[PDB]
């Protein structure tokens, strides 16, 4: 009754009893199924293990303020759209900036935006939009702003705690067979259900501040995927987010380039196979920003060393 043999027999029994990966081995490099929306952060991408947010799954991106939570969820919309996808933004904060969005790849013009008046309306015009099976990805800004009918009029009665549960229980099954990934957005309540409904929960907190004797811009953001049901949990990644420009595609190619030995840092002087790119990082990102082919091979080389 060989252990490793006994273990696998009883382990596979759960997957068929409770789900795909109700039981993962933190080491497993399991990769199948896909149909993922790249988040635009090669780093965070692999971090997820499937290289992107699993579609048709409910996702949560929590963090404090000015963390870049929205930035990521937006990059997600750009991509989903850029591949013939219909996006729906259920605004309840009214902070969204089109100018920052369009400059990331979003087709604002063809972007469904809705500004509910109550928590219930927000999670209705959203669950309804999910069932039309027309959307690919739909993000709801601020789980917090989703305040109940009352509390808006005159706590005591049904609070968000259930407001969120009800809608989740009814909307989880829906996108499940709709192929429409659902991004929630939190902000260190009803998140006591979302924490149990999400198949992927991301923890976005700002770490440092890229800068150059200048007045700063973006900020090295770190992301810890604390709950993942598609690939193994607890992985993390970091990526630059330039002020008013988004996540640095090129800048991510370096951090990942030298991390997987495709680039070298002799005297803080980067170089991709013989041909050096420049000194410092911001100068190397400026280089890759020009000639895309070179950056293209690199991206093409890391996409192989891993899926």
């Amino acid at each position: 009754p060989d252990r490793e043999k006994a273990l696998e027999l009883a382990m596979a029994q759960i997957d068929k009893n409770f789900g795909k990966g109700s039981v993962m081995r933190l080491g497993e490099e399991v990769r199948q199924p896909i149909s993922v929306i790249p988040t635009g952060s090669i780093s965070l991408d692999v971090a997820l293990g499937i290289g992107g947010l699993p579609r048709g799954r409910v996702i949560e991106i929590y963090g404090p303020e000015s963390s870049g939570k929205t930035t990521v969820a937006l990059h997600a919309v750009a991509n989903a759209q850029a591949a013939g996808g219909i996006a729906a933004f259920i605004d309840a904060e009214h902070a969204l900036d089109p100018e920052y969005a369009k400059k990331l790849g979003v087709d604002t013009d063809s972007l469904l935006v809705s500004q509910p008046d109550t928590g219930e309306q927000a999670l209705e015009i959203a669950d309804m939009l999910v069932r039309s099976g027309a959307l690919d990805i739909i993000v709801i800004d601020s789980v917090a702003a989703l305040v109940p009918r009352a509390e808006i009029e005159g706590s005591h009665v049904g609070l968000q705690a259930r407001l969120m549960s009800q809608a989740l229980r009814k909307m989880t099954g829906a996108l499940n067979n709709s192929g429409t990934t659902a991004i929630f957005i939190n902000q260190l309540t009803g998140g006591k259900a979302l924490k149990f409904y999400a198949s992927v929960r991301l923890d976005v907190r700002r770490i440092e501040t890229l800068k150059d004797g200048t007045d700063a811009v973006g900020n090295r953001t770190r992301v810890k995927v604390v709950k993942n049901k598609v690939s193994p949990p607890f992985k993390q990644a970091e990526f630059d987010i330039l002020y008013g420009q988004g996540i640095s595609r090129e800048g991510s190619l370096i951090d990942m380039g030298v991390e997987h030995g495709f680039i070298r840092k002799s005297g803080s002087w980067f170089t991709y196979e013989g041909e050096q790119l420049g000194q410092g990082k911001e100068n190397a990102r400026k280089f890759l920003l020009e000639n895309t082919d070179v950056a293209n091979e690199i991206e093409k080389k890391i996409k192989e060393k891993l899926g």
